């Protein structure tokens, strides 16, 4: 889960 959050943090 936390799909959007992970992607934004990964960069």
């Amino acid at each position: 889960k936390h799909k959007i959050l992970h992607r934004l943090l990964q960069d």
